[PDB]
């Protein structure tokens, strides 16, 4: 088997991307957003606590003929922003682009923080990092890509997230038409739950690449390109009034600004990031004061290849037995 979905950005910057997800029967179709670093599939539902839906699509177990409560089972996750939400536990048939899997734990919330409740375009998230990362209690559960990897006709999936522009996930499948060039694999470490890899390396602009080892994850839930800051400090050098905010919290840079590429290695190959793909506007409405989509990851405690990296790449996660990551240009 395959699927196939469009995944779109909620905001003209890119803030995130959502992809329609149908979940029960008859199909209740919520736009999730796919997260390849977090583990759990939760919804905005019936349940959730009124004061904190706000325009959200809501998943209603009662209404979904194939709705079964997983008695005892509850759930509670903490972002890396310290956003958060928790609730309890269905399983439910859920499909994505035509790809169906029964008994999918679908984790509705009763209670969501104020970051996703303002953001009336997220209806939860869909997680496709490594199951060991669920949270669910007593009992942990499996991602949609778990369930569904030993019937695809390859267990892998891939992320093409457009810039300023709807792009595809595909399931069990990789579309030779949707990059250019080859696909280059790299290792990955699950010992963390997530998508982790090595970088070779980057450059500035047109600068000499360095070589240089920078362990990250692949992250398709986080919006910016989180680095060390040797490597994030000698990109905004090469932007004329470019500087580190500590009240913004991050560099921002003159609106005004022509940014550089940023260029970061795949083993011996390169993905290159247009300097557009690293403007993310105003720092307040109005203000000729912009946020830089390249951050310290000094606050984080992990580099974090998010989607102003990935955007720039075809990514293939490789859900082999011996899991990697391939990267092409596109
Ligand atoms: C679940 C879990 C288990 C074990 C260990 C950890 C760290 C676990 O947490 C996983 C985790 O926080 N993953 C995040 C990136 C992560 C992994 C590991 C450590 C730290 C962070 C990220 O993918 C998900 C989450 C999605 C989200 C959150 C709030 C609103 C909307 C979307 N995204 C975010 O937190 C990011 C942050 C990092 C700037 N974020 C917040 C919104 C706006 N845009 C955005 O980019």
């Amino acid at each position: 088997s395959t699927g196939s979905a469009t995944t779109t950005p909620i905001d003209s910057l890119d803030d995130a991307y959502i992809t329609p997800v149908q979940i029960g029967t008859p199909a209740q179709t919520l736009n999730l957003d796919f997260d390849t670093g977090s583990s759990d599939l939760w919804v905005f539902s019936s349940e959730t606590t009124a004061s904190e839906v706000d325009g959200q699509t809501i998943y209603t177990p009662s209404k979904s003929t194939t709705a079964k409560l997983l008695s005892g089972a509850t759930w509670s996750i903490s972002y890396g922003d310290g956003s958060s939400s928790s609730g309890d536990v269905y399983t439910d048939t859920v499909s994505v682009g035509g790809l169906t899997v029964t008994g999918q734990a679908v984790e509705s919330a009763k209670k969501v923080s104020s970051s996703f409740t303002e953001d009336s375009t997220i209806d939860g998230l869909l997680g496709l990092a490594f199951s060991t990362l669920n949270t669910v209690s007593p009992t942990q559960q499996k991602t949609f890509f778990d369930n569904a990897k030993a019937s695809l006709d390859s267990p892998v999936f891939t992320a093409d997230l457009g810039y300023h522009a709807p792009g595809t996930y595909n399931f069990g499948f990789i579309d030779t038409t949707a990059y250019t060039g080859s696909i280059t694999y790299t290792a990955v470490s699950t010992k963390q739950g997530f998508w982790e890899w090595t970088s070779t390396g980057y450059a500035v602009g047109s600068g000499t690449f360095k070589s240089t080892s920078i362990d990250g994850i692949a992250d398709t839930g986080t919006t910016l390109l989180y680095l060390p800051a040797t490597v994030v400090s000698a990109y905004w050098a090469q932007v004329s009034g470019a500087k580190s905010s500590s009240s913004v919290g991050g560099y921002v840079f003159p609106c005004s600004a022509t940014l550089p590429s940023f260029t970061f290695g795949v083993g011996s190959a390169r993905i290159v990031i247009p300097g557009d793909y690293i403007d993310f506007g105003p720092i307040s409405t109005g203000s000729s004061s912009c946020f830089g989509g390249i951050q310290s990851s000094a606050g984080i405690g992990i580099n974090i290849f998010g989607d102003v990296a990935l955007k720039a790449a075809f990514v293939v996660f490789n859900g082999a037995t011996t899991p990697t990551l391939g990267f092409a240009s596109k």
